[PDB]
């Protein structure tokens, strides 16, 4: 009937701030190469404060090398002894996000450490100065290299703690002088961190903040009884079309109402990952089509906006915040400065399901609101509106100004289903806008990469997406016809975080791709036993990359040739020898159309009309037998969808 808003009692907890996740893996992936302006705005829908998304938070990835869910991120420490702050995407976003809102605050986290970390051992807590030592050199060249601080530090991505490294991680930030970065744990459940940090007192000492992921708006007693705060640090992960932004936005609101959680980051950001990747099209909008320049603004982007362009960190929750009679939640926010924010959502079951976890049904229906100010609120006099609606359209738009003149704290509404309200003091309210960007078009049905650049702007070539180890741009001045290259630089498996292959593969294209002959130069460095593919149709990656099918040909330095049905190599379609040894540059070829392929070796037949399953589609795809040197140059691809 009638909702008390109030501050005359006292507020309740302070926010945090909402953002998203670039990371766990490879989400940010296809954003570098869009075009300008293009890639700019994009960055602006996310970024600019007053506009877009408007995001208070950015957590990012720190690359392990591993696979970690849309493919692999370069690590700053390929092996012991490297050091390299300017590999991979995430310290140019972390820079472009702090150009456009210098407030922003930054997180990072690990999924996947490098192999040579687990000195023998796939794990990273066998050596724990030395797992410290690797998490605080990132957070230290964030900023001598990029004037990047970082906010917070985490654990390990959904996976154990430890509780002595924990306390090294805090004993070796302060050494280096970053008492000022905080820790967050543990990036996966409430439990067990939530009772250690109860039990122990030195470990209550050093984590700030306890953040879980996909709670389902909900916490647990022991999480509430250690005075952290409380967030969740990963949730969201749901297609962006209208139930997506219908999760988002009754979380954003209930997270806080009914697990005290003053913070909500999404997986993830944006998608510029292939759709066909696994959770595709999650990020908060769409940009998948660097070689278009078109993106796609979405709904969540919006239901974000009701929140963030009229709240910032730093603001506190009232205590009169909660469920609407009909259904449906409100929450209200102060800065302590005599602004109010009110946020209302109504988002139906039916419209707002999120993948983890799914809620039993509960009923909306038409309801009238009033909304009562007391305290400090009742001088309040008006009220800026800001409305959307899920479903065809109307997003973000600014209705008639609401005047509480009466004397009477208060007014009413008539809310419907899957609707969100904001209403607030502030001014500075904007429906962001560009012109609409280019229509979506397939990837080239032609395509070609020398790898010819001197200077890259970032380590890797372009639309060449890493699922098992990680290639490079390479420059070798002792040799003239291939002094560009592209290389894989991993020597041994990560400490993993998911399953990845036993074989490198950075899969490119179009996913649609059915018929296609894909060429590559390659140059294997290991003697004896190294080798190299080429591949077409590659179906499954990122996560589940070993499951990959698709056409393989393989070479070996043995003087041994294979065509395989799977990444695996464990179905044979042909295979024989072949005049092929390491340290030496051969073209590959492979040829698949219908029913049959062939391929080629220098030019000449190697082999030919080998019957294929079809039908079948996927990208095409260049990489290494296991975690070994290899090279790669002028890569061509044509194919029909
Ligand atoms: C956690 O949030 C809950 C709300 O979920 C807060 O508890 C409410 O407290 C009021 C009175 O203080 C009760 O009338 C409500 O019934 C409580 N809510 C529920 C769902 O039972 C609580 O203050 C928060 N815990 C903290 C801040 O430690
Ligand atoms: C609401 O918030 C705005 C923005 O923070 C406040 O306006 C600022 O007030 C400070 C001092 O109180 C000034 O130094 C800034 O220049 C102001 N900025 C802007 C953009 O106006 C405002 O005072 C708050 N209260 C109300 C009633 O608007
Ligand atoms: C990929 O290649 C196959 C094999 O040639 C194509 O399938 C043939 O298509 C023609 C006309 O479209 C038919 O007359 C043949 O009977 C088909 N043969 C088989 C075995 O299916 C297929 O159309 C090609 N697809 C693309 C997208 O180019
Ligand atoms: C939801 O509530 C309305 C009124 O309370 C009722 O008429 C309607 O049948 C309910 N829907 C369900 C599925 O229970
Ligand atoms: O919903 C999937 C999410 C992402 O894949 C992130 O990488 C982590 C791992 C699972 C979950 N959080
Ligand atoms: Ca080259």
């Amino acid at each position: 009937g009638a909702y008390v808003l109030d501050d005359s009692d006292g507020l309740g907890r302070e926010f945090d701030g909402i953002g998203a996740v670039s990371g766990g893996g490879a989400t940010s992936r296809l954003l570098v190469n869009y075009p300008e302006p293009y890639r700019s705005e994009i960055l602006d829908y996310l970024f600019k404060p007053n506009f877009g998304a408007s995001l208070h938070i950015l957590k990012v990835e720190i690359g392990g090398d591993g696979q970690t869910t849309d493919g692999t991120e370069p690590s700053h420490m390929h092996y012991e002894l490297d050091e390299n702050y300017f590999r991979g995407y995430e310290w140019w976003l972390m820079k472009e996000a702090k150009k456009r809102n210098p407030d922003i605050i930054l997180m990072g986290l690990p999924w996947s450490f490098p192999g040579w970390l687990g000195k023998g051992f796939s794990w990273p807590y066998v050596n724990l100065q030395l797992t410290a030592y690797y998490v605080v050199r990132w957070i230290l060249g964030a900023k001598h290299y990029h004037d990047l601080d970082i906010d917070y530090i985490g654990i390990w991505n959904e996976r154990p703690f430890d509780a002595n490294y924990i306390k090294e991680l805090r004993k070796m930030l302060d050494y280096q002088g970053l008492q000022r970065v905080r820790i967050i744990a543990s990036d996966n459940l409430w439990e067990p961190i939530s009772s250690s940090l109860l039990l122990d007192q030195e470990l209550w000492k050093v984590v700030d903040v306890i953040g879980a992921h996909y709670p389902g708006t909900y916490t647990v007693w022991n999480a509430k009884m250690s005075g952290k705060k409380l967030w969740s640090s990963e949730d969201f992960s749901t297609i962006n079309s209208n139930v997506g932004a219908g999760c988002w936005s009754r979380i954003l609101n209930q997270n806080y109402i009914n697990g005290n959680m003053t913070s909500t980051i999404a997986w993830n950001l944006v998608a510029s990952y292939y759709e066909e990747l696994p959770y595709g099209r999650s990020g908060l909008m769409t940009a998948q089509e660097p070689w278009s320049g078109h993106y796609v603004v979405a709904s969540p982007i919006w239901v974000s906006a009701h929140t963030t362009q009229f709240t910032q960190p730093g603001w506190y929750y009232l205590k009169t915040v909660g469920h609407l009679e009909k259904g449906g939640s409100y929450v209200a926010l102060t800065d302590g400065l005599g602004n109010l924010t009110i946020i209302i959502e109504t988002m139906s079951h039916q419209h707002s399901m999120c993948i983890r976890p799914y809620l039993p049904y509960y009923n909306v229906s038409h309801q009238l609101a009033t909304f009562t100010l007391k305290g400090s609120l009742r001088e309040i006099q008006e009220l800026q509106v800001w409305y959307t609606k899920l479903g065809q359209r109307l997003h973000f738009k600014q209705l008639d100004t609401l005047w509480l003149l009466d004397g009477s704290g208060s007014f009413t509404l008539e809310l419907e289903e899957d609707e969100i309200f904001t209403l607030t003091t502030l001014t500075t309210g904007r429906k962001g806008s560009y012109p609409p960007p280019p229509s979506s078009k397939p990837f080239p049905t032609n395509y070609k990469d020398d790898f010819n650049v001197e200077y890259p702007l970032f380590s890797e070539a372009p639309n060449f997406a890493d699922q098992t180890g990680v290639f490079e741009y390479y420059m070798n001045n002792e040799d003239r016809e291939h002094r560009f290259t592209l290389r894989q630089v991993l020597n041994q498996r990560p400490i993993t975080w998911a399953a990845d292959a036993s074989s490198t593969i950075s899969v490119i294209g179009d996913h649609h791709w059915t018929n296609m002959t894909v060429q590559c130069d390659v140059y294997i460095e290991t003697p004896r036993s190294g080798g190299v593919f080429i591949a077409g149709r590659v179906n499954k990656g990122g996560i589940l990359i070993r499951s990959a099918t698709g056409v393989f040909f393989w070479i070996f330095a043995n003087g041994s040739y294979r065509v395989t049905a799977d990444l695996g190599g464990w179905i044979t379609y042909a295979s024989g020898h072949a005049d092929v040894t390491a340290k030496r540059w051969y073209t590959l070829t492979l040829g698949i159309k219908g029913y049959f392929a062939f391929g080629m070796l220098n030019g000449t037949i190697l082999w030919k009309n080998v019957r294929v399953k079809y039908p079948g589609h996927g990208w095409a795809a260049i990489g290494t037998h296991t975690f070994e040197f290899a090279q790669f140059d002028n890569f061509r691809v044509e194919a029909a969808r």
